């Protein structure tokens, strides 16, 4: 039961979002959300999208990472309109499509860090940002890919962002610990989302997990959504620097 | 909420077992619980408390795991007296003292094999057995401790123990998958328990956590407790295989 | 170069034994040998394979893991023949065949017991009394698999047995570090062996390393003994309670 | 034995170099050896460490990793010069200096991208441009810390970078594999280096390693240099996408 919280979703683009599925397991919960975006695309998405929320006002705020200024005033603007929040789910990547395909040793320097910006440093400004928000503590939860702890074919540059995003979250965990705000990864198995669509051999990694993995199916966003209220709320407060995969088991076997 | 759901938890001997903070969490969300113990002991002190426990009814059976009669004949029982099972929390380990005291190379091959029968095989045949009690699908977490994944000072025969436990999970998490049957251990930080006298320098362990683990505090067993609770039902649907750390992020930092 | 050490060599079956590309490397850099066995047969098939071998004496000895006195008399035995070893290669696990296919949830105890004692605990005591014979200090590497760190289909029973001594080594790494004792394990990739007859789908697994494995291909024998000799040496001074996989790559992708 | 090998070295700065303990090993075992440096300081400051190798010349380029086209011109001069290579040691790492003490959730964005760049991405490009000196294969070995596994005091900004580094190895691996060439880490125990000088609490990390690593005792530079020479050779043939630790058995307990 999450009623009287408030956390901030970032990465909605359209109804196939993971953060999408997050969504509308914490406004099923009881949550107030706040959403932030990039791309106007994604607020005209959003706001189409709400109408099958239980949220009875939209709170919507353009955040590109990429910019310092953006996200520190997104979140001091957050904190204006709805006070005190209690979590924050990151649901953002970035990467070039020819990076995501082909092979990784011709990876340009400009296309590697533009991939770590997006994908692992926005994390870490981000909880700088949300911390003032959560002086009494709270949860922050970023996706990740099991292309971040493994090679997988074609994940290429993203896999060493995502490498770069789960330190990112045991750093801030160990940092950010004394002032009671746990920071905590899913690790989605592989969803057919606007982002998936710039995956090489995205098809056949689907195929992969209902072939091999243990559950013998593929998962789903609100499977992510409800591993995600679990790490938002109470139910995990002993649980941090944690990378929760979500994956039907994918993850243990070889 | 678990109304409806029925739970066997095995291994509760008094109120500071990690079980009872399973029970009691459980029992707060409304499943129905059934209870294996070894000891008469044990029987007597599950007695006195579940008094504290919204149980109108007392289903309590004797079921020590080193013999494969009891364990089958203890879960037909229950499948007799209560119908089919949402799930099972295994809560049991033993070592002796003189090897767990001594130097880990000093190990007896009778000390050895004891641990691996009761903390790690134990699993295998109760998960073979309550899979008939559970047709439509269910869930089993065990317990398992850090020392299972690194060399720990003092836990010497339990940390092998833990380790063929860990990858027990995830053994059955492959066979069983299919069967809907996830399969998931928790790695709890150290407690004051019982079977906490057994472990060498246990006061350093836990001051340690203080020091040392990104939340600058210990656990109970009642966090625990609340992450089973998510183990146990549908809102960790597409997890198994997994270890989640309720241990205040310990396990992430060196 | 390895003249003037002593190594015993455990677990030669023939010639196709892991145990056995170990001994042609050591040899081929001059080490001397020492050889011990459990069946008759591979007493007969290290008597053949000695006349590849630069080794002008024969040191064979019947060790069968299983009891202690025979581990402790032949260690003794070999002290009082060749005097102090500079290390020990443990190549040797067994489990029954119906335990290395099919459903892993319907182990028998008496099979999964019988696996961690010759495939775990025999590290331990033979480890308590090598030592005996190092009191310079020496190194003791194990031979493990990737399913003792996954969930691989068919290997089951020996999967829990690995990650047991992979536990092992790290708790005796951890023991015996004092004393100048590494202790290490290689996780080698599959190889047509006498014990790969017990795995189910065998073929399988090395057809996939060939077409998944960032080498494109399979491993041999040598390839281990080529890490062993790394292991068993001074050149790995620095390092202990570490797992080197020589299995093309297969451990680092999915 | 490297007689008829040729390596190129990069990042000596001074004697304590780990890249100068990886030299004095492989200019020991008979290798040619090329060296690349930063700055004119490490120049002037090779030539005069070089007096101390068997080098009959002394190769040395000026290559700043944050340059493309240094990278790529570096290379191509040194085929010119010396011909085709069998291996890249990478020794090279930067971040500034108040991003590795105090709070890792203040790092600004720029530092996080500078360590990244030079810490992790430059792996990747000198791999690309390395390959054209291997067309029969050869070995590329990059230097790691624990910090890229674990959350450690003060590492902060480096722990995200050697998080990122660890998975450029296992991608590079997988990529450069089917043209044999080897990619793998070496994770070595804190040394006192002039790039140590920087991190926050250095002397508390190397007193810990004492205390509670296996060993009980710290590495140096040389320890280092033999698995370097491992992980550069035949003798590790098979052995790809690997990191291994160099650190008294610290990776292994807890
Ligand atoms: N789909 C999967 O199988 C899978 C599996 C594991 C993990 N993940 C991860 O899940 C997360 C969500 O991805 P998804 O699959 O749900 O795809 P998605 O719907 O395309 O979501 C990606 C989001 O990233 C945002 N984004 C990219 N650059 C940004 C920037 N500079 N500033 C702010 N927002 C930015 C996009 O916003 P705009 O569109 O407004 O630009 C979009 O909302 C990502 O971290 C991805 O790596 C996905
Ligand atoms: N305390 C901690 O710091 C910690 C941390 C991580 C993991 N764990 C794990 O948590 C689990 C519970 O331990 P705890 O700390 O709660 O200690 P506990 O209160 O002593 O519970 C241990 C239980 O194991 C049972 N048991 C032992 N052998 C048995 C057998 N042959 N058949 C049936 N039951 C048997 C005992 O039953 P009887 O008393 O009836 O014999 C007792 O109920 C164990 O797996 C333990 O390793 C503990
Ligand atoms: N082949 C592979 O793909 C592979 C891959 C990774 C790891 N491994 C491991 O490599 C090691 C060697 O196996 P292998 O493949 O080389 O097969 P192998 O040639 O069949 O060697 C197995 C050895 O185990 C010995 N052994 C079994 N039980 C024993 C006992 N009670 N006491 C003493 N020795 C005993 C056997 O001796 P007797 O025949 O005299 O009984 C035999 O010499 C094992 O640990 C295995 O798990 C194998
Ligand atoms: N010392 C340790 O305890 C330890 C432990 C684990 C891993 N490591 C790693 O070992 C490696 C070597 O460090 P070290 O401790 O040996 O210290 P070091 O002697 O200071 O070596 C660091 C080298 O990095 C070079 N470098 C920095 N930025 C560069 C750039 N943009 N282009 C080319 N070279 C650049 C430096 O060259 P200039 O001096 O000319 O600037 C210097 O030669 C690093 O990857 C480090 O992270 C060190
Ligand atoms: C293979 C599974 C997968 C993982 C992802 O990280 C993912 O999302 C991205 C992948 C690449 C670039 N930006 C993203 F958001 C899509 C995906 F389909
Ligand atoms: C150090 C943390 C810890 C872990 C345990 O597994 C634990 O439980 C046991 C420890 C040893 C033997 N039997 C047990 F049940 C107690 C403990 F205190
Ligand atoms: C699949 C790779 C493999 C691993 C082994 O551990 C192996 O060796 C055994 C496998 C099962 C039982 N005893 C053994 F010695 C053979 C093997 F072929
Ligand atoms: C704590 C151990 C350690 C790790 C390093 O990566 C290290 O080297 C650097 C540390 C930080 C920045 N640049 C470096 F080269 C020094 C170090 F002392
Ligand atoms: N190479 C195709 C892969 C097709 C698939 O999804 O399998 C692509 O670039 O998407
Ligand atoms: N070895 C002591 C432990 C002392 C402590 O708790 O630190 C014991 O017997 O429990
Ligand atoms: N020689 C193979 C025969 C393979 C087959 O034809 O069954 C064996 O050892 O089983
Ligand atoms: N089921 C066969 C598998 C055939 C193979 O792929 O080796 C076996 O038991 O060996």
């Amino acid at each position: 039961n999450l009623e009287n919280k408030t956390y901030v979703i970032m990465g909605i683009a359209n109804k196939r979002s993971i953060a999408f599925g997050v969504a509308k397991v914490l406004d099923q919960l009881g949550a107030k959300l706040v959403f932030t975006y990039r791309k106007e695309r994604s607020r005209k998405e959003l706001e189409k999208l709400l109408e099958q929320l239980n949220q009875p006002e939209a709170h919507l705020y353009q955040i590109d990472v990429q910019s310092d200024e953006e996200v520190i005033n997104g979140f001091e603007q957050i904190g204006k309109d709805v006070g005190n929040i209690d979590g924050v789910y990151h649901s953002i990547a970035f990467a070039n499509m020819e990076d995501l395909r082909g092979r990784f040793s011709e990876t340009s320097r400009e296309g590697f860090l533009l991939a770590q910006d997006i994908s692992s440093y926005s994390l870490t400004i981000v909880a700088h940002e949300a911390k003032k928000l959560m002086p009494e503590g709270g949860s922050i939860v970023a996706t990740t890919y099991l292309g971040g702890e493994f090679a997988v074919q074609n994940y290429n540059v993203m896999g060493v962002a995502k490498a770069s995003l789960e330190a990112n979250v045991k750093y801030l965990a160990l940092d950010l610990g004394p002032d009671n705000i746990r920071v905590n990864a899913i690790s989605a198995g592989p969803i057919r989302t606007l982002s998936a669509k710039g995956v090489g051999g995205f098809n056949t990694i689907l195929k992969e997990i209902e072939e091999r993995a243990p559950l013998k199916r593929n998962v789903d966003q609100v499977e992510v959504g409800k591993t995600a209220a679990y790490l938002l709320s109470d139910l995990s407060s002993g649980v941090t620097g944690e990378n929760i995969h979500v994956d039907s088991g994918f993850h243990a076997i070889k």
